[PDB]
């Protein structure tokens, strides 16, 4: 007598063979040792194995990035903490999902794992809670010993001039520093430069300096063979190979001159006109940091007799950047307009989250919907339990570069803050667009498969303590694998990278050019990218580790795989570390919500499958609202 009751002389349909796992997983490494496979031939072209097997430590940092050591340390924390919560998961737990009786006792269910597995009027799932609570502890011993790998010293001293917003628009540079000489007359100022709108002017002049490199490539390459050069300036006009009417064939250096004579008629006018059109921007410089923290803390004002025309009370003062990465050329987009240009891209990229992840939960359960006829009806094990999972991933490959886009459009002011912000935005979207938003919805699927089966078509309503993921959750178990096996040795032939060499090899200007494209062959390692990519990944794996524990080995696997591929990814084929200090930091500060995530889906499906009225809902409660406040 307990949930998936039966039908008449046809079982149910909910039910699949263990979830599917093993298949797709023999799929996965097939296509992982195929791509390996690849991978031998494209290193003939451009086994090393034995490599792996026999690095050693000492001689990345010996010549090596610098930073990559740090990053080699956070990968090998994560895999020791993988390593304990696995063999300290299904070492306990899994035999507490398995000692339930909700799933019949089912041969090969995967639900007879998870916690679906597990009756709601229990105290076993104390151990769950207590379990997911260890798991912070571990977790923040393990990352708090990393940060004492690194232990950067704190030197960011880069204050003696303020960035202050708000200014008027017919604000003048005497009238500034006598304000600032009347409220602090101890404090004496160097120089005030008000921003203008020059943005307009920079984009200009970039687009003059991309045409001379263009008119002296052109021009050059007639000195060599002769031969005047005949270009379609349309998009894609390379592959034009007919005349077509808006296929139009001009001479490149009388194009690209007449394309810089009309930038430089626009950078002249502009140039006129570039006062006029001030932001009430403006950078103040001084003598001394601490002069300048002071009035900092102050505005964080003293009045002057200037206070009143310059609207003091709407300024925002901060400590200004570096003078040569602060991004003029975005910086007119400046006021509210770039608050809503904020949700004009993210909630856009929202809905790219709703266009790209639903279609593959609906691949997993396409065939589960008419919530009868549960005769075996099922999928072929190739779908529905492999390819929405392959299709998943590669979204999320997809996703970075526009993520990249989008930061780009967004215009913001400081580079620091184009590839930290970079990686926090990445990583954000990537825990939105498979761990948590996919699981909500399919969630939700069950829901409404309940409600169309379950107790409510006969006579009553839903029997809402068995409910749980479909597949009981295997999907995310797949992906982990996906992500583990054939993603990971997807990224180590770098497709992407290798479709830019052919497509660069291939469009050329002579047959035999392979000095120059080789020259940029090689790209700087991108730590924030991959250090959003392991982390997503963890978060999935961690966040299901007390829920359907057949993951957490899994996804220990993943990391294993990534670790030697990284490995490899940072001696052989990808540049040196260059990046800052702040990337790990944030990357420490990174995999701490990953238990906190699981934490909370815990709490979520057990109130979920059980009211409020139980202590256990408020112990999760509370104790989750504590360790989310500390």
């Amino acid at each position: 007598s307990y949930c998936y009751n039966s039908a008449k002389n046809s079982t149910v349909l909910q039910g699949v063979t263990f979830g599917g796992i093993p298949t797709v997983l023999l799929i996965d490494v097939s296509c992982f040792l195929f791509l390996i496979l690849v991978f031998s031939i494209i290193r003939r072209r451009f086994p090393w194995l034995t490599a792996i097997f026999r690095l050693h430590d000492d001689q990345i940092l010996e010549w090596c990035g610098e930073d990559a050591i740090h990053y080699l340390s956070f990968q090998r924390h994560i895999i020791f903490l993988l390593v304990v919560v696995s063999f300290l998961s299904l070492c306990v737990i899994l035999p507490v999902n398995l000692s339930g009786d909700l799933l019949d006792k089912d041969p090969y269910s995967f639900g007879r794992t998870t916690i679906a597995n597990l009756q709601t009027d229990n105290d076993l799932l104390w151990l769950h809670t207590i379990f997911a609570v260890i798991y912070l502890f571990l977790t923040v011993g393990f990352m708090r010993h990393h940060t004492q790998s690194i232990k950067y010293k704190e030197e960011n001293l880069v204050r003696r001039t303020l960035f202050i917003t708000g200014l008027p628009r017919d604000a003048r540079k005497e009238t500034v520093e006598s304000h600032f000489r009347d409220a602090y007359p101890t404090c004496e100022v160097v120089d005030v430069q008000l921003c203008y709108n020059v943005a307009k002017l920079i984009y200009l002049c970039k687009e003059k300096k991309k045409t001379e490199k263009s008119l002296t490539y052109y021009t050059n390459l007639q000195v060599k063979t002769g031969q005047r050069t005949l270009i379609n300036p349309k998009p894609c006009g390379q592959f034009c190979c007919c005349e077509v009417l808006g296929c139009e064939w001009e001479d490149a250096i009388s194009y690209y001159t007449r394309m810089k004579d009309r930038l430089l008629e626009r950078i002249t006018e502009e140039e006129r006109h570039v006062q006029d059109q001030p932001l009430g921007m403006a950078f103040v410089t001084f003598q001394e940091k601490s002069m300048a923290t002071y009035i900092l803390k102050d505005f964080n004002p003293q009045p002057s007799s200037h206070s009143r025309e310059l609207y003091t009370s709407k300024w925002t003062v901060t400590f200004a950047a570096d003078p040569e990465d602060i991004c003029w050329k975005n910086l007119s987009i400046q006021g509210l307009r770039w608050w809503l240009q904020w949700l004009g891209i993210n909630f856009t990229l929202f809905l790219g989250l709703f266009f790209l992840t639903t279609p593959s939960i609906i691949l997993s359960t396409m065939d589960k919907f008419n919530v009868t006829k549960p005769i075996h009806a099922l999928n072929n094990p190739i779908i529905s339990q492999f390819f929405p999972t392959l299709l998943l991933w590669s979204f999320s490959a997809l996703l970075p570069s526009i993520v990249y886009y989008s930061t780009l459009l967004e215009s913001h002011w400081t580079k620091s803050g184009e590839n930290q912000i970079m990686m926090t935005k990445v990583y954000i979207f990537l825990i939105f667009m498979v761990l948590i938003l996919p699981s909500l919805g399919l969630t939700s699927l069950d829901f409404f498969f309940r409600w169309l089966f379950d107790k409510t078509s006969s006579e009553a309503s839903i029997r809402l303590e068995c409910v749980f993921l479909p597949d009981q959750g295997a999907f995310f178990v797949n992906y982990v694998i996906a992500s583990a096996f054939i993603g990971n040795g997807m990224e180590l032939l770098r497709l992407p990278g290798l479709i830019l060499y052919t497509f660069r090899m291939i469009m050329a200007k002579t047959a035999a050019d392979r000095r120059n494209v080789k020259q940029n062959q090689a790209f700087q390692y991108e730590f924030g990218a991959m250090y959003a990519w392991m982390l997503c990944v963890f978060t999935v794996i961690v966040a299901y580790s007390i829920t359907c524990p057949i993951i957490a080995p899994f996804g220990l696997i993943y990391i294993l795989l990534k670790h030697m591929v990284d490995r490899h990814n940072l001696y052989f084929v990808y540049l040196p570390a260059k990046l800052e200090k702040g990337i790990h930091f944030a990357a420490v500060n990174q995999a701490l919500a990953a238990p906190i995530l699981c934490l909370f889906w815990l709490y979520f499906f057990s109130f979920l499958r059980l009211g409020m009225k139980a202590p256990a809902t408020l112990f999760t409660f509370l104790v989750l609202l504590l360790t989310i406040l500390v």
